[PDB]
């Protein structure tokens, strides 16, 4: 049912002790920023591998800085709390860890910088799909993606998902599995919760970060693996909508989405299938990396030894 | 300390019974919409007057519809729950009532329409400033207001305040009391939490609703009282930034802000002071209306008889 | 099968004589502008009534002027050619008349002003739905409406329908009957082939012409009939997307669309149904006008006497 | 006078057999997409060389896919039909071949995907200017170029030329030979019918494809020849208006425009003349390629042997 | 040759005494704001009439406030200095008076608020064209008008004319007499130095002030005279480009431009000529007002008695 | 006090001879363009080094061409006049030289191309800060930077500083030392008078020129020295606002600003200080270059031998 423990404001406590009032933190949620961090269980080694833990903890500290939450936690403390909780929960399987930071005020509309900074971290069992061949049908939304002018997508804020839900609602009631966004200038931005890649003529193409997207750690991982293991050309550039309809392959990528193939966009089918050949190679490489079976990428992994069963 | 009771999912319960897990509803908060409703205590009558209760309950139902929360509550139930809670709390003074509606999912990123609709209402003591002459110094923010393209301001969503906090943070660290917004086209929109009025040459001027603002009930109340009691011309139109610097008077208005005078905007002083003469007349008229001493506007008030002490 | 005749370049000819080469006029079609004009057959009088013939002929002359087609035809000639063809075709039933003007060049990319101006007019049986209660489900498109910057919607050009087809394709493959457009600023513009009206709180609301819409003769007719026969308030203004979702009623209007009720927009249902009460009154008034049974609006009708069977 | 034959819907027929009704296909023209393909006659070899035939046929298939025309023709069929028609016409000189694809509906406003796909191909004598030194005076138009938001320039649609004609009309009545466009953001896009290059400080500069331009085969050819034969730096980037006024050289390029020098832009003269030195080298290289006298680029040519007179 | 006197920094001095260094005030000119005020000589009365002197002096004080020039001069002082200089110059004919205010700094880039405020006023003979029937041919520029985002057009700043000169240069080298501007959204704004009016179907139409135009005193005068003397409908609204091409009449208006008829716009001719009938009535009414022969508008005039020769 | 001489319209004259009327050139200032050129005095050599004199003179000639000032001066004449004036002034210390070109008309609003071109050059003692460690606190302005649509930033026009002063006024009254600008699309552009650099993860980042910035000679110098002397990666790209808040270092650069460290942006502190390590290396390299003690960059220097005291 529930995990054994969670971390809250510098301490690990039993789950059933973290009880709050219904009315606590609704205003704090407007400030809230989060990470999603993966743990992958290698039963042959008896070790959990936490993927790019310090990169996620540094992004959370940056998101907190841009919200203007007062300084209270460190990068090393968030990394250590993640290790400690995965160990103490004693769950030997794939997990998601979610730090969530929030600033709490004396008044509903006090400025963030006058608030108190708080954080919890919780870890729960996750289901990987990296050993499954599946694909989604996407649409481009009639809703526009937030930009730096109004709500910087660089900040991994809960509030940014209100714009996401406009698109994901539309996609589901219009017969699609997932939405892609255009930015205010009309250029391809990202999915509702992950970055998008395209494959055309043996090249990987992905929107550049100033297209108004979150600076994904999975996106970075995929560009590295595509260049260094497969020797592919990867272009980070402005991407137009109609060119994506002619993509040989396409996929979403994100800590939660892992590598998720796109079969079609607005009912234009990816010519080489889903997962396409290059997608399938990147999915297999990614999997072997995160489960600790690719020594070349060991510096991306934080092992937590727990015992081999 | 705490109110005696609150309302939750169709029931009134003692405050200390509304306990939840720390991890409950963070994802639901992305969906959340709310109202702020005023109760004004008339000790001479022993009655609380709840201001434009049905208008607030209908706006909440509209906000919920635009979020796409499944149907669960009615306008009449939200009006009745507000009356019941103000009575049962037995607090004989000015109050704020806040309904907050949220949709809760099986998964973090399930579409809103597959969720369950929930709501609470809580009522707490409020401090009116309608018998005080005070004023704020405003700036125009370097952050842009959300528009219909990305996050419709018509929806009174918690998430819309993330954009608000960009502006209110900037205002406070730059020596101002409050921020005003420009819309993406560069035209004057609203404050961070209330609508803005200007007075120039004996006329009231306010941004039209398609300038990208919340359709305020206080804004509506002020236009009615300005036209019907004072016989003023009121223009709802596109408003430019530099014209506001030459305003004779200016004020913010909102359920929480009541009528809040603006002394200056980007260090251009309102020529007729703050509160200016027309501002002061509207503030006095508003006060007499909401405290039940203006029979002409009785249809805006819901009395809750509680006993005269 | 085919009509008896058509009009071409100042002459009426038998249908089967208007034969051209497959390769003729493809480049001319880029220039082409058109009207759709209704004839309504009153069997009790033995008369066809052609609706607002001179207004349609003047709009065609304006469209031709803005294309910069050399002067060749007159308003009176287009009105007379329409009368003559409806008479000579000897078809005693409702019809559509379509003038189509085009400029033909010596070279593919010669400037319009160096071309020759040509025109045909043809008339075919039409099916009215004014005695039927039906409704469409609409979406807002993810494709943006053309504006004055790139392709003025005031010009009733064939080429403007390429932008229309982006929206109408999307609507049909996404489970809808019809698309509505947003303009580049994000404000409600028009349908793919007709103007849109909304009814809310007993008022009619329609986008103002500078929202980037064709200046519809049906739109003008509806505003006149709503004000003069029903005494309704009609606002021509900037209209936001989410406000339309809360419309009590909505309808499309156009020479071809007559008065077409909208039941829902992006799966938000019009609260008072489709056709709603005000829609149903305007549809009945419109019908009685165009079939010549409303003496008040006789100056909008051009009778063509043909014999009462 | 007329060519002997043309191709229509999978068949070659004598020209005078391709007769249609005046009223046929005006609505189909809104859907229509086309290619312009060059044949260059080498009298010393008795061979026509058709330039980048498969690239043009693949672009036509992509344009047809983005229109959503049902599948009916193949890339190989369009390549073969082009060869067959050039041979059967027995015209031993430079030619233009124009495929034109169109979708035909039961009703005026049926969705493209419910239509029937049709196509013709015709070939006519062309005049090359590759052995002539000439130049055009250009202006930047006051009309804006279509973008992906409203009418994707990637689609080689007849309708896109309505926006072209706004600019080319203005240029001719204002004393210029040709118009250049700015995109909605104000950046340099393309000519009315061809891409634009600039030369400054020995470098070639051209707008990147996401500046909102057609992905020209001549543009691709010029970048290849500039890099591979001349060893020039070529930048594909965002280009500003005023920087173009300081260009040492400039030229238009396109299947129809071949390589067309620009002497001046808004009455700012290209400092190194027109054709400038680098322009003149690219024009001479291009010519030798397309007439089959550059063995290095033979894979771009489809020979059609016809006999050496 | 030169006027006898000018006013400078609170004093009238002989012209030849106002000598400065070549290097003085170039940086101050970036700050500079001005008015153009008309004096009209009535030889029958021996009086100069200065038109709407206080309105011009109040606009100058507002422009100075928005620049943030320190307070140094008053509205009454600028009105009195104008009277005094017109009298002391002893020139009995039509004149232009130009106040020019500037802030002077210790350093090139010191902030305006740390500078010293200075002003001169000079008066010179002017030529009225109010007794002449003439007309200009206009174009719409390919250059965009400044908006509130970058350079508020409400401020009558010298620097705003750099944007004007982009348009007026283009107009003259392209064969036109004058340029009109579109705003960044593509809507009609103003001329390079005056506001624009259109006449269509017996109504006057002019861009609303938030279209991004200077709040002209001549514009205000024309709307008053059109409504009050002619009983015309005047619409201040958003105006589209192509609708202006169909105007029956059009004219520029401004203190310097008086009432200047427009014969054509982008080679679309105003149907009722130039000056058209309504234009000609407004020109005659304006003239009789400013020369002091319309008692109804006497409160707009400041007489300066000088002697009747 | 004053320099001995200045250059004016092809001649050197004693300072006190360059006297003009107060009313001369205010309209000419709208046209005016300028350069700021540095002279650095090396007392050990008895030589002034004028930095990138020909690059500055060529930019001035380009600015003059884009204004459309008639041809009157040459690049070589402006270079020679600068040398001559620095020599004749006999001032042995660091100097600023400012050429200022202006077009003078017969009438206030004559087109620039009908005017006369004039120019002066003056040289004055300057204070270098290259031997000082200092830093500025910056904000991003609520005012938008001019773009190519309205006032091309490529032109180094006095009028462009009116937009600058909106930002620099706001910065000073809001407690900051200096303002940075966002462009109309919301991307980082430049400072009020200089370009901006960022350092993050050992890389230099600066907005690309089409972000709407002046093509700075100091910017070019810094990119050259960073790549060639330090071996740093330098990215010229679109830059987002929030990424700049996370910069390790930042600095302004310009002929007047030399290399000016930024300690903070909107109260986000540059993590590695100000001047940071890479900033400090570039400042020291720049200094040694301009004072003639780096033989590698001698071709950037124009020596003027004056005698070693
Ligand atoms: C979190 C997130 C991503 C993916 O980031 P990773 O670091 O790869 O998990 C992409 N888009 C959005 C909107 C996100 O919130
Ligand atoms: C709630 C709110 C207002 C004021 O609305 P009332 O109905 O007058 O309380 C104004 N602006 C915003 C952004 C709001 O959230
Ligand atoms: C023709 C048309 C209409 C309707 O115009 P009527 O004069 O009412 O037929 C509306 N929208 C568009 C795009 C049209 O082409
Ligand atoms: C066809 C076309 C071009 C040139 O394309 P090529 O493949 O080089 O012929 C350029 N611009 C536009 C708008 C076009 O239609
Ligand atoms: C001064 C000016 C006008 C006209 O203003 P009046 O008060 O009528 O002289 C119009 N447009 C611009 C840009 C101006 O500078
Ligand atoms: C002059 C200037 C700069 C710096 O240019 P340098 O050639 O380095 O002096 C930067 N920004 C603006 C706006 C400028 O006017
Ligand atoms: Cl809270
Ligand atoms: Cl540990
Ligand atoms: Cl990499
Ligand atoms: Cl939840
Ligand atoms: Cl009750
Ligand atoms: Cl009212
Ligand atoms: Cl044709
Ligand atoms: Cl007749
Ligand atoms: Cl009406
Ligand atoms: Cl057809
Ligand atoms: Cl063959
Ligand atoms: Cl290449
Ligand atoms: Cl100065
Ligand atoms: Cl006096
Ligand atoms: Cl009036
Ligand atoms: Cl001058
Ligand atoms: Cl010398
Ligand atoms: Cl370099
Ligand atoms: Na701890
Ligand atoms: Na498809
Ligand atoms: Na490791
Ligand atoms: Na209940
Ligand atoms: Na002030
Ligand atoms: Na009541
Ligand atoms: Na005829
Ligand atoms: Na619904
Ligand atoms: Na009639
Ligand atoms: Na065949
Ligand atoms: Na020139
Ligand atoms: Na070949
Ligand atoms: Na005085
Ligand atoms: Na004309
Ligand atoms: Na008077
Ligand atoms: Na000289
Ligand atoms: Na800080
Ligand atoms: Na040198």
């Amino acid at each position: 049912e529930n995990p054994k423990y969670l971390w809250w404001n510098h301490r690990i406590i039993p789950w059933e002790e973290a009880t709050v009032h219904l009315t606590d933190y609704w205003w704090a949620s407007v400030t809230a920023v989060f990470e999603v961090i993966s743990g992958y269980w290698n039963n042959a080694e008896g070790e959990m591998y936490i993927f790019r833990l310090e990169d996620h903890a540094r992004r959370l500290e940056q998101s907190m800085q841009l919200i203007r939450m007062p300084k209270e936690f460190t990068v090393d403390e968030i990394c250590q709390a993640t290790i400690d909780l995965v160990r103490a929960n004693d769950y030997r399987g794939d997990v998601f860890i979610m730090p969530l930071a929030y600033a709490v005020g004396n008044k509903a509309f006090s400025v963030v910088g006058d608030r108190t900074t708080e954080m919890f971290i919780y870890s729960r069992p996750a289901v990987s799909r990296l050993e499954e061949d599946f694909s989604l049908h996407a649409c481009y939304s009639s809703w526009t993606r937030i930009n730096e002018r109004v709500l910087p997508p660089r900040i991994k804020a809960l509030a940014n998902y209100r714009n996401s839900q406009l698109a994901s609602s539309e996609a589901a009631m219009n017969g699609y599995d997932t939405a892609l966004f255009l930015n205010p200038e009309g250029k391809v931005a990202e999915g509702t919760g992950s970055c998008v890649f395209f494959v055309r003529k043996g090249k990987l193409i992905t929107p550049d970060i100033t297209s108004g997207i979150l600076e994904s750690i999975t996106r970075d991982t995929v560009i590295h693996l595509a260049r260094e293991v497969l020797g592919l050309e990867v272009e980070e550039r402005v991407v137009d909508r109609t060119e994506t309809y002619l993509a040989d392959e396409a996929f979403l990528c994100g800590t939660h989405a892992e590598i998720t193939p796109i079969a079609s966009i607005d009912r234009h089918e990816m010519k080489h299938g889903a997962p396409g050949p290059i997608t399938r190679q990147l999915r297999d490489i990614y999997r072997e990396v995160v489960y600790g079976r690719d020594f070349r990428y060991r510096n991306w992994l934080t092992p937590v030894g727990m015992g081999v069963r």
